């Protein structure tokens, strides 16, 4: 399958997609405002996401540090992000369908639309200045604005039992992004798409 992974913010980004253990395709690349990278995406998979970083630096052996969404130092994320980092998430042909989603559970650092470029199922989008409104405790220095379990590492944040309910600050993300999930145990946002679609990831899409 096809992810385009387009930057519209105004500011450099560095995109990466994982599925936890592995890189997809490349699993990062820089982006200037405007740039765009299609990527391929093996059949069937699951639990995909793809995330924006900010504020990075690499040297040219692809080593470095970024300030939101860093997977363990690398240009090429082969892990996952450090919080906080908007997630577009994915598990693909699954018996038929494909299912996507956007989650704050790990926070927020860049607005995000993930719509389908292939016809039957509808995109997701958060869009709305979460940074720019954060509740002071969950503000990350460094960027973003952090999800409670990040920040707290409670039972009732973090959701550790299987059992939780919303919380005031998963309703400060669930007041911004209704179509994003705002806490685990949140009434899924999820979307079903047919079997072997392709997708295009907007980075700062109203910008």
């Amino acid at each position: 399958a096809t992810f385009e992974i387009v930057n519209r913010c105004s500011y450099t980004v560095w995109a990466a997609a994982s599925k936890g253990d592995a890189a997809l395709d490349a699993g990062g690349r820089q982006l200037n405002s405007g740039e765009s990278w299609t990527i391929n995406v093996e059949p069937g998979t699951k639990g995909g996401k793809i995330w924006a970083r900010t504020d990075c630096y690499f040297d040219d052996s692809g080593s470095g540090i970024c300030k939101t969404g860093d997977c363990g130092g690398l240009l090429r994320c082969k892990r996952f992000g450090r919080p906080p980092t908007t997630l577009a998430e994915f598990s693909l042909n699954q018996y038929g369908k494909d299912y996507i989603d956007i989650s704050n559970i790990k926070g927020f650092n860049v607005p995000m639309d993930f719509s389908p470029t292939t016809r039957g199922c509808r995109g997701v989008r958060c869009a709305a200045d979460i940074v720019g409104q954060c509740p002071a405790k969950l503000k990350a220095p460094g960027g973003g604005c952090n999800d409670a379990c990040t920040v707290f590492q409670t039972s009732e944040y973090c959701c550790t039992t299987g059992k939780c309910g919303p919380t005031e600050y998963s309703r400060f993300f669930k007041r911004l992004c209704p179509d994003a999930f705002s806490y685990v145990l949140d009434k899924p946002t999820t979307v079903t798409c047919p079997g072997s679609s392709n997708y295009r990831v907007t980075f700062c899409p109203t910008a």
